């Protein structure tokens, strides 16, 4: 399947995964990194490095980061650049990750499972009341 | 400030609040639970209760959830069934903690930090490429 990494500042990356698989079951091909006051962008670089050589990225890989501009959104636009099926996606939330997940397992094309994930968190924000 | 309950399944709440800090600084008036498999919507509703306890809830208090329809939803949407300025918003991604918890300072009428929290939510959903 495409390959998906979260990333956040913090440590919250590895928690809104098992919040997914508290929902969806343990998931395959997915990878996190954490990000500590006094890391730079090209820290983060190698720590997706590290993460992506245990990923299978030949459909490609999605990143998930918590906010644009941050850290680990500058790091993972450093990796996509030039590369053919790599995305990054900012405001990772919980829709998103559960219908993305879902959806990854039926086979999408690449551009139809970025489109999905922001079309999913964006409908996944909305107020009771 | 108006209060803000951050609840997810899992233990993700924690962590958001932790990654929300690491980019403003500790928060004061803001709780979180969790949740564990074998509890039930009545089990969190004790969570929340004995959270909102400890908060300032006289100006309102807005629960940030992960999904809509699942546990953490429906129990926070028992407790603000019918209270005024008591409001539950799913989707909760770190744009919206960030925006909510700075324009918190600024003292805002509840109506308008739902409808900001919302905003800022759906549009820190965006795509690099």
């Amino acid at each position: 399947t495409i390959a998906i990494v979260i990333g956040t500042h913090g440590w919250a990356a590895e928690q809104l995964l098992k919040t997914a698989e508290m929902l969806l079951g343990e998931q395959e091909n997915v990878g996190w990194i954490d990000f500590v006051p006094g890391e730079n962008a090209e820290t983060l670089i190698e720590k997706y490095n590290a993460q992506l050589a245990k990923l299978d990225t030949t459909k490609g890989v999605l990143f998930l980061v918590d906010t644009w501009g941050g850290s680990p959104f500058n790091a993972a636009s450093r990796i996509v650049v030039d590369k053919e099926h790599y995305e990054v996606i900012a405001g990772v939330n919980i829709p998103m990750l559960v219908e993305t997940l879902m959806a990854r397992d039926d086979d999408p094309s690449f551009d139809e499972l970025v489109a999905l994930a922001v079309e999913t968190g964006r409908e996944g924000v909305k107020a009771l009341k």
